């Protein structure tokens, strides 16, 4: 009795291997021309110039972008290894599996740059420092915690909700720092890496949303409505999180009322990423205008 | 608001985030630059400009072709959507899951690469034709089964072993092919992709190996020889099912003697990855100068 027998009889359908000459969903292929197209690694970009900006900097901004990175930092590191991994086994198609690979990699990718920066421009006991405040932030281990019970649960519609919810929303209460920064001739040089992390993160919540979408409308009336309920609770449960996060980031620097704007005006894009409209009125989503202007 | 709060309970430990400014195991870092730096899409190679050598192949260098490139892209499925993702909870170093992420993604580049041969050179009829042949072929679905029942065991050294066999022995019945033609003047732009691929695959086989030897060598020293045990049985078996698939393929063709003192060649290359003496003596591993070379 080999020790594979067992699972041969399992698993009696041949194993596919993929075809990219059909594709059922365009969208995969978009999606992936458009990922691996976007390639790039954080050596490319010349990080070193903003050694004399990094300098002319207050502590308390240095202070705050060590934080700031090491939080989203953490969050690629959940993406990249434990969530587009889990969202595999629900795919529709075996392209869509494909482009959840890249995602994944350039996940890693993403955290790798954050060090690349930090490497360059800080020290040991800064970016030591850092990375223990990150561990003992109950805001920063509460959010990665709540979307890694999705990850690890069995409900694929959840997980590709907390997925959308994290590259949507969650990520943002970071990217704003490096806009404000980069506005006002700070770290240049690093917000062109945050500005190639912001390229891929649009497009992974775009495509994970999208396939959201297709999966929910398979189910029936009840069951969309339970989704469209589960969806906002989660919405709100972390949107309250990232204000008591935000509010421990940026109250030193007093831009705190700022980066809640910017919060809810993303948190308003992941539902629509996922196919409903905004939790906030419009006019509560009014971020300063050098900021949105930063980034596109 | 409350769904998730037993996991949290049950999980007090501080999720962490990668510091690529700490690496405790050196060769993470060394094979995430080699494998990152050599990032390559299938869309840079001008394949187009092997369709007059592909058009004067006779119908069975052609039939064979397309049947290892369909094998081949059965195992890089498989290797990017199931094994190197198996991989990720076993890690001994965060870097090791970031190496696996990229593993996984190449995996589907590597698979993608073969179809952009096919829709290059082959009839849509002859694509169709070939991938519901690689459905059907007891041999070539025995291997990809067998492989994976161990990724989806539970026993983290045994799938350590079934990928390194999977990425230095098993892929070569089918690279034997694009070798040779390239030896003879022909498919050379494919024979490119190809090299760019086995550059790829050899790296994956040696770092795997590797933490394969790391976690052994933590055990008793009877239970590292229960381990080489099962390997060699391991070995046996792919390579009993391999000579078979090889003559379902190259019999046509009359190449299957060379080809079996290839598959030889390299089951030698995969126990030496795991750590292991060969299992063929020299004189039955033959391989010709021009195939060596148009490999590297
Ligand atoms: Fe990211
Ligand atoms: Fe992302
Ligand atoms: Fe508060
Ligand atoms: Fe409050
Ligand atoms: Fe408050
Ligand atoms: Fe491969
Ligand atoms: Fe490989
Ligand atoms: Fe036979
Ligand atoms: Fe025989
Ligand atoms: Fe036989």
């Amino acid at each position: 009795s080999n020790e594979y027998d067992e699972y041969i009889a399992n698993h009696t359908d041949p194993v596919k291997a993929i075809n990219w000459n059909v594709i059922p969903d365009e969208k995969d292929l978009e999606v992936w021309d458009r990922l691996t197209g976007n390639f790039w690694l954080p050596e490319k970009i010349p990080v070193s110039n903003d050694i004399q900006s990094w300098n002319k900097m207050t502590p308390q901004e240095q202070l705050a972008t060590m934080r700031v990175f090491t939080g989203l930092t953490l969050l690629d590191t959940i993406q990249g290894t434990v969530g587009a991994i889990s969202l595999l086994p629900d795919a529709e198609t075996m392209h869509e599996e494909a482009v959840y690979t890249n995602i994944a990699f350039m996940e890693s990718v993403h955290a790798k740059s954050y060090s690349n920066i930090f490497m360059t421009l800080a020290s040991t006991p800064q970016i030591n420092e850092a990375f223990r405040w990150s561990e003992e932030n109950e805001n920063l281990q509460r959010k990665a915690k709540i979307i890694m019970s999705y990850y690890n649960g069995d409900d694929p519609l959840k997980k590709k909700v907390a997925s959308t919810l994290l590259e949507s929303f969650l990520f943002y209460s970071g990217f704003y720092l490096p806009m404000y920064l980069s506005s006002r001739a700070k770290l240049t040089n690093t917000a062109d890496i945050i500005r190639l992390i912001i390229r891929d993160e649009s497009v992974h919540g775009y495509y994970i949303g999208y396939k959201y979408q297709q999966g929910v409308k398979k189910l029936s009336e009840a069951e969309q409505e339970e989704y469209k309920a589960y969806t906002f609770d989660l919405m709100y449960d972390l949107y309250e999180n990232e204000i008591e996060y935000t509010e421990d980031i940026y109250d030193d620097l007093g831009w705190t009322e700022d980066v809640k704007r910017f919060l809810r005006y993303n948190a308003n894009k992941a539902l629509n990423n996922l196919g409903y409209e905004g939790l906030f009125p419009t006019d509560e989503t009014k971020v300063s205008p050098a900021i949105l202007s930063s980034l596109s």
